[PDB]
């Protein structure tokens, strides 16, 4: 794998006003782990499923914002989110970034744009209870 590098010495923003959002199909699980790339195979998807109309700047904060407006029980302080994007190679996965309910994490601003996310993709977010 080739790598590339940069002197650190930014991203830019949608006009969300001037742009059409995207359809996003969202999968969740509750049982700690990402929903298996078997599940997406030979035409397929998994049941638990929301759709969000968003940007390509959307953040997981963002994103888990929408999704505690769903899960009530999702709520809690301490809840865990783990983000992956879903995409065709059939489909394989990729774990992006987690965040947590009620705190402040690295990945809150990590958008679908930085972490390469295509439409057509689909986001993955498995969701654990708090510590």
């Amino acid at each position: 794998e080739s790598r590339v590098t940069q002197e650190e010495i930014p991203e830019k923003p949608i006009d969300r006003e001037k742009t059409c959002p995207l359809l996003l199909r969202v999968f969740t699980t509750n049982n700690g782990r990402h929903h298996r790339m078997d599940e997406f195979s030979r035409g397929n998807v998994p049941s638990s499923e929301l759709q969000i109309y968003t940007w390509m700047d959307a953040t997981l904060k963002e994103l888990t914002s929408l999704v505690k407006e769903v899960y009530p029980e999702a709520r809690k302080k301490g809840t865990h989110f783990n983000f992956a994007i879903v995409f065709m190679d059939g489909y394989r996965v990729k774990e992006i970034g987690s965040t947590m309910s009620g705190r402040k994490g690295t990945d809150d601003s990590m958008t679908l744009q930085s972490q390469k996310f295509q439409i057509g993709d689909y986001l993955d977010i498995a969701i654990t209870p708090p510590n």
